């Protein structure tokens, strides 16, 4: 589980988004596993605007922060899960790391701020849904 709180936006995994997130929907993209919803309160998370390929992510199934190398966001084939059929997920960054289903929402951070959230796992790899291309998260 997990979210980014930037401005009056909540960024979650589309597959973990609640009634209220859907009731307050701003933008959603099945192919990226992202849902942004509106919030009353103002968030403090700064989104990274950069091309960093190193970072730390939080893994609830280990209660551990792991430094990682990750790929640039790409169209990555992701096996069938309890939430999506086997398909290509867009804007996905892979690293060598531990990621179970309930690790989704774990933040990946570089020195610039939030890079994205855990979205995929399996085969000793963790997938991060990039949010750094979403410029509008920082305004309006
Ligand atoms: N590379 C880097 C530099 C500075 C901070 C940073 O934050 C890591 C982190 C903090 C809290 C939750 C999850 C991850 C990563
Ligand atoms: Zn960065």
């Amino acid at each position: 589980s997990g979210a980014i709180y930037v401005g009056n936006y909540r960024v979650v995994n589309r597959h973990l988004a609640t009634h209220n997130d859907w009731a307050n929907l701003v933008w959603e993209d099945s192919s990226r596993d992202l849902l942004v919803s509106s919030t009353t309160a103002q968030g403090c998370d700064t989104i990274a605007r950069c091309d960093c390929q190193t970072g730390v992510y939080y893994c609830s199934s280990r209660r551990k922060h792991y430094p990682v190398s990750f790929s640039k966001p790409s169209l990555i084939f992701v096996e069938a899960s309890e939430y999506y059929p086997a398909r290509y997920q867009s804007h996905l960054m892979l690293a060598v790391g531990h990621s179970e289903p309930g690790d989704c929402g774990g933040i990946l951070r570089c020195q610039h701020g939030v890079v994205g959230i855990v979205s995929t796992g399996g085969n000793g790899l963790v997938g991060f849904a990039d949010v750094r291309d979403l410029l509008w998260l920082d305004e309006e």
